[PDB]
């Protein structure tokens, strides 16, 4: 254990597509599948209480880990 460092690569929707190289349509399609709340992203509101205006921040390491599957082309479906 050298030092407890955290992956603070949290970024909003429009920022994420720029950092990863994806588009809004491809990300929303992923949110209908691979993007899981609590796992690959979380809900950050401009307050301490429960609001539906809570901005969603996505995890870059989690997403690059997912995309890695397509780069690591492997015949997964028979």
């Amino acid at each position: 254990m050298a030092q407890i460092i955290f992956n603070e690569e949290w970024m909003v929707e429009k920022a994420l597509m720029v950092r990863t190289g994806l588009g809004a349509r491809q990300i929303e399609s992923y949110r209908q599948g691979a993007w899981i709340e609590g796992v690959h992203f979380k809900r950050v509101s401009p307050s301490g209480e429960k609001t539906l205006r809570g901005t969603t921040w996505y995890n870059y390491p989690e997403i690059n880990k997912f995309i890695r599957d397509s780069l690591e082309h492997h015949h997964h479906h028979h």
